[PDB]
């Protein structure tokens, strides 16, 4: 969804042109996206580039293409066999190159997590949408959010 503004008039509920901290927060619970306010406050923050309190078109769009960016230079690290997909073992492996180890299970219980439809693998769209609104910026800070998401050790 690169150009955004689906997203953008789905948030802007007075239809004003821009998106105030409430319409994120009320829209994002109403299209059940589970955020906390901290992380949305996190999401403005970074966005809000002319510190008016406000979320216009081209900051909402600009955050969300360079989060985009990130997004796949993280799903890529992860990518192994370069499918254009990610399996279990691919987290495994991963994970093992940046001297973390964890079970197939505990890395199946992570794809669980992350995938929200019935896939049971996670392709560069499902990626996406579900880091779509994750204030995460690399692959590290996903780990962490892993850590938090899953309640699993590493
Ligand atoms: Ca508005
Ligand atoms: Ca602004
Ligand atoms: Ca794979």
């Amino acid at each position: 969804p690169t150009r955004y503004e689906t997203l953008f008039q789905a948030l802007d509920r007075n239809g004003d042109g821009v998106v105030d901290i409430g319409e994120l927060q009320e829209g994002l619970r109403n299209l059940g996206i589970p955020l906390g306010q901290d992380a949305e406050e996190k999401i403005f923050t970074t966005g809000d580039v002319n510190k008016d309190g406000k979320l216009d078109f081209e900051e909402f769009m600009k955050y969300l293409k360079d989060h985009e960016k990130k997004m796949k230079l993280a799903f890529k690290s992860l990518d192994k066999n370069n499918d254009g997909k990610i399996e279990a073992s691919e987290i495994v492996q991963s994970l093992q190159t940046l001297g973390l180890t964890i079970s197939e299970q505990q890395a199946e219980l992570i794809l669980q997590s992350i995938d929200v439809d019935g896939t049971m693998t996670v392709d560069w769209n499902e990626w996406r949408d579900y880091f779509l609104f994750n204030p995460v910026t690399d692959i590290e800070e996903i780990i962490r959010f892993w850590k938090h998401s899953t309640g699993i050790d590493i």
